[PDB]
């Protein structure tokens, strides 16, 4: 699956590999799911259809550790994507990373 | 003008007017303390958030209220807000502009930092 995250690197022109991603649900922010992106920049298996209910969620991507592992100077502490989950749907949260910028979009399909 | 925020609307090709922006600063006990807030002008700009004296080193969070912006235009958006979190002033004072470009299911942000 219901929730997937995909992260891309705009400097190197590649998937962003081995990035830590934490997901929280709003209760204060309670930990819900986490993982590290794969060689393709994707993180699957975060949750299940049963666990992923409507509500407010935050996806926190540890962009600062990523850029430090590449020896590139970053601006942000992390990137955070906060959204409301409201028929049948799959959510992809995608992010494109640069040292002083990031962009995010949601892909929501049936 | 050590901290400025600029917001644009990618659907209408316009400044994003009357957008609420809240700034927080991380406290010693690791919670977020209110720091400053304001609303964007007719030009999409928000100046006058803070001063050189109040804008000390720290970890700051700028929360731009994109959900209320879209709902006022009659649109149901995906995100609650757009957030930017960064360490400021670590090597002395700098001037920061935080810019954001909005669509209903997407946003992008960039920082422009000058000495
Ligand atoms: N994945 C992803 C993206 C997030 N923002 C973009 C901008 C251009 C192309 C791809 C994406
Ligand atoms: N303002 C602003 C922006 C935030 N992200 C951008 C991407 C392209 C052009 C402008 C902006
Ligand atoms: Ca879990
Ligand atoms: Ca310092």
């Amino acid at each position: 699956c219901p929730l997937m995250v995909k992260v891309l690197d705009a400097v190197r022109g590649s998937p962003a590999i081995n990035v830590a991603v934490h997901v929280f649900r709003k209760a204060t922010w309670e930990p819900f799911a986490s993982g590290k992106t794969s060689e393709s920049g994707e993180l699957h298996g975060l949750t299940t259809e049963e666990e992923f209910v409507e509500g407010i969620y935050k996806v926190e991507i540890d962009t600062k550790s990523y850029w430090k592992a590449l020896g590139i100077s970053p601006f942000h502490e992390h990137a955070e994507v906060v959204f409301t989950a409201n028929g049948p749907r799959r959510y992809t949260i995608a992010a494109l990373l640069s040292p002083y910028s990031y962009s995010t979009t949601a892909v929501v399909t049936n």
